[PDB]
């Protein structure tokens, strides 16, 4: 019964390593599994004069992380024929953070690619450059308001019950008890903010000469960029456009 | 008994990979299953000089996600013969924010494609460019109002019970007790806001010269875009149209 | 049954050692496992005239730590054909101060090269030398604030209940009981500081003669490296720049 | 990224007992190309590799917005960022 779940694992390892071989840069792989939480250790041997890129590692990681039951991609270990541990594995902590750099590099790559496109026709195909910086927010934030509406005014209160004894005598020994149980308007927001929204934008744009550009001809260039960003003084965005001869 | 549910899985993998082969661009597939939450890892080898499109990936994902019991499409891993992990529902770095850009692009692509299309007949085919920026909202928001109607005015209250004792003597030692048990109107909305609604738009439109365009002719060009946008100042949209010769 | 889980371990050891052989600098490996806590002991025999680098050790450590169920990389022992225990983790009196020195040498290395890169253009490709020392902070430290906002002022209290009894007779025999129950707004931070922050930098910078450099030319050289440092008086950093003929 | 290991192993192997983790490659524009990895926690260094990328970006950005103004090589810029890796939380009410 034990040599049942072992003669099988030895076949999985030999099957998983037959696909990683049929993968291009890899000449021959060699994978061992550790199923008792599980782990794996691929040992690819790249073709002569080749090296797996940064996104070609996740190809071989997920190729094994998914073909094995319950194996996260944080346990797969990839190693070349020249040492060179390619996976991160070893750090159980501050991985998955370059992701927040890649992402922030795309949020800015777009605003940049856009500003050039909306400004290249006016000033020329290559007479303008623009760089973008975006302070993002990755704080996992939640919220739960629970607003009520005031009912201090009788004219807009909503009684559910009400008791009201009003004695009197005449020695004007009066009296007035009262009870009240209200019902209350009750809103309940429950947000869960988006991880990756933009906190503040800062964009600098250089535009070539012609011979400088006219004051208005620049002011109208400033306002286009003010739109290609989504310039919002709420966020505290900062734009700075300058015209200067290129080289 | 174990080699029963393993000799079978080895046949499923060999059957699933025989169909993905008969799929056009794919020359030979190689799938492993991880049935224990399950997973799969296809390893298609596209035909010489071919590449699966963005909707041709879901073809091969759902082709396997559905042929295996209890396997969501977020666990299927597709990989070419050149590395290149094609899926993403497999990564867990952020795995979502990277898709909010590919969405906010499309929202902006439409309003861009639309704006030029409403203007291309007026000012010529290529004599106009527009770029759109959309600040979307991906905050998973909810709500639950619970409104009541003010039954303060006895002329629109709704008693369920009532007990009005009264006394009097004559030293006008009166008395007046009174209970009440109202019934109350009670609305309950329960919204679950949409994730992806536009919060603010900023559009910049450049139009070519002909010679400049007429003063009023700009206002009519501005208004068309104010419509093709869906401009709603309540959202704080911003539009800026300029006219300057192209190159 | 025992010779079942032993005939298997003897095969794992022979399989694990067949991959470490196919690894470049290694000519022949020899691994023993210690299943029960666990452990391993690789005994690589490097090729004639070779030595595993500092990152080539983790290649062979994780190559075995991952191929064995429940084996952390702190239990793998790597040894050459010339003694030379390459791992540590087995050398554990503290197992950590061996690292704080190497790590503190990296932090000081970064700041050093950066002061050499920002300054070499002004003064020459070799006419500047800098040395950095960094008092790091490796004290594990947590924290938990629990702030409350003051509600002594009634105009900003949040009553949850109340009971304001009053009396009087007129010989003014007054009386005024009063209870209260407040709701209190309560921030709760919970930090967990970083192990490896910088406490203080001290940087010494020598620059060659030209002929003694000018005061302004020195005044600005001090201002630049003050930024390449990250000089912050709060930390009480210390920078000392001197100009003196080299040799 | 694979042309660096070409020049690293070209020297790591031509010298007796020199691992590739000790070879340092530098351009004519600063830009330390190597880095490797240290030991002990294998995480504190991960806060340096990260803190280096955050600074390389702001550097690549500053030179790319100035190169047109002043010339393809007439500007250098070095960035030093004090990051913050304190795992913080909070709960207002």
């Amino acid at each position: 019964q034990f040599s049942e779940q072992v003669n099988y694992q030895r076949a999985l390892e030999g099957e998983l390593a037959r696909t990683i071989e049929t993968l291009g840069p890899v000449k021959s792989a060699r994978v061992h599994l550790a199923m008792p939480s599980p782990s794996a250790s691929v040992t690819v041997t790249l073709e002569p004069g080749r090296a797996l890129d940064e996104g070609q590692i996740s190809a071989v990681v997920h190729l094994v992380s998914s073909a094995v039951a319950g194996l996260p991609p944080g346990n797969v270990t990839l190693v070349d024929q020249s040492g060179h541990l390619l996976t991160q594995s070893n750090t159980s902590g501050r991985d998955l953070n370059d992701a927040q750099l890649k992402f922030a590099n795309d949020v800015e790559s777009r605003i940049q690619r856009r500003i050039e496109a909306i400004l290249s026709p006016i000033v020329g195909n290559g007479n303008v450059h623009a760089q973008v910086t975006a302070q993002l927010d990755f704080a996992n934030k939640e919220q739960t308001e629970e607003h009520y509406s005031p009912n201090g005014d009788a004219s807009k209160a909503t009684l559910r019950s009400r008791q009201l004894n009003i004695s009197e005598q005449v020695p004007r020994s009066t009296q007035r008890n009262e009870t009240s149980n209200y019902e209350v308007d009750r809103t309940i927001r429950h947000t869960k903010m988006n991880v990756g929204d933009i906190e503040r934008l800062s964009v600098a744009v250089v535009v070539n000469y012609k011979l400088p550009l006219t004051a208005d001809q620049m002011k109208q260039i400033e306002d286009l960029t003010r739109e290609a960003m989504g310039f919002s003084d709420k966020r505290g965005d900062t734009l700075n456009v300058v015209n200067s001869p290129f080289s």
